[PDB]
């Protein structure tokens, strides 16, 4: 029998049936079913068994794959693991998508999402699972984006919150946004955003308008005009609150579409192709033209300067 944290480094262990994996290795998941009240069986030999970071070798492979210190995480990671794979993952337009199952509609739009983005994850267990899922197999994608988000299937989910966690562990750092507001009482203020920082916007979705200019409350009293100096990143991420929204073709790259409240909702993903793609789960419908509460819309860049001097 072997062990690991990473699947990555394998390290050969004893097979013993008298003593739980539990009391052997710890906490031991096979494939993410949770094994530790399981005792050894005689078919398990050979196999890979996923244990906690207990041992200081372990401490390390695991820091070096996941990038993250918290010791719950491979166990969050199993357990989602159990649930992900039992999912489905269709190919719709070209695209891994997830059928409807355990709310997961705020997942699937942020998967789909992440396939038509230029992102670079730092950590290994990412960057190989994301090569996996753009190919079909994107449990173990899911289950560890649900791991690095702190949330556990079935749980509600904002498509933003994921994919500002997970830009947290993206090299973005090359990334840059210059901003002008111009108070007429307070002046001109000019700012830099690198990083994450750099590549997310909330208070409009229009990109065309963050570059014209967009008003904003200001201390003196009066409404100051925030408008885009320049950007420098690979895409751009505009979110708000959930409202009607005319998603014109050409003009961006996808967009969130969420329908319900803070208690109880439903995502959708529509992209730019050839015409509007409305991508449901495993439900696709086209259209050319597409009105709908949008609350994310991403947008391609390569470097813009303004125009406003
Ligand atoms: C009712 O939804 N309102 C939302 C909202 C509010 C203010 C916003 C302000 C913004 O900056 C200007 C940008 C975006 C904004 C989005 C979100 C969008 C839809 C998905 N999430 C989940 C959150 C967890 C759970 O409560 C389910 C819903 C709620
Ligand atoms: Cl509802
Ligand atoms: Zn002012
Ligand atoms: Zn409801």
């Amino acid at each position: 029998v072997f062990t690991t944290v990473d699947n990555i480094n394998l390290h050969t262990q004893v097979v013993d049936m008298s003593m739980t994996y539990g009391q052997q290795f710890g906490p031991t998941y096979l494939d993410g079913a949770d094994v530790t009240k399981i005792k050894p069986h005689n078919s398990h030999e050979g196999k890979t068994f996923y244990v906690l970071p207990n041992d200081d070798t372990l401490r390390v492979e695991a820091f070096e794959y996941y990038h993250t210190t918290d010791p719950s995480f491979l166990g969050r990671y199993m357990s989602a693991l159990n649930h992900t794979k039992k999912w489905k993952y269709p190919q719709v337009n070209g695209l891994t998508s997830i059928k409807w199952a355990d709310n997961n509609s705020y997942l699937a739009t942020a998967l789909l999402t992440l396939q038509q983005i230029e992102l670079k994850f730092n950590p290994p267990a990412l960057q190989d699972a994301y090569y996996r899922a753009r190919a079909g197999e994107a449990a173990n994608f899911c289950a560890l984006i649900l791991a690095y988000c702190n949330k556990t299937v079935g749980e509600l989910g904002d498509v933003r919150e994921t994919m500002s966690y997970l830009f947290q562990h993206a090299n973005l750092d090359s990334c840059k946004r210059v901003l002008n507001v111009v108070c007429k009482t307070c002046g001109q203020q000019q700012t830099t955003l690198k990083g994450v920082e750099a590549v997310m916007y909330m208070g409009t979705l229009s990109y065309e308008q963050f570059k014209k200019g967009v008003q904003i409350p200001c201390t003196c009293g009066k409404q100051a005009t925030k408008y885009l100096v320049q950007q420098e990143s690979p895409f751009v991420m505009m979110s708000a609150p959930p409202a009607q929204y005319e998603l014109k073709h050409g003009t961006f790259t996808c967009a969130s579409e969420y329908t319900g409240n803070y208690q109880c909702g439903h995502y959708k993903h529509i992209t730019s192709k050839e015409t509007l793609y409305c991508i449901d789960g495993a439900l696709l419908t086209k259209s050319s033209e597409y009105k709908g509460p949008i609350t994310d819309v991403f947008y391609k860049e390569n470097s813009y300067t303004t125009t406003i001097k």
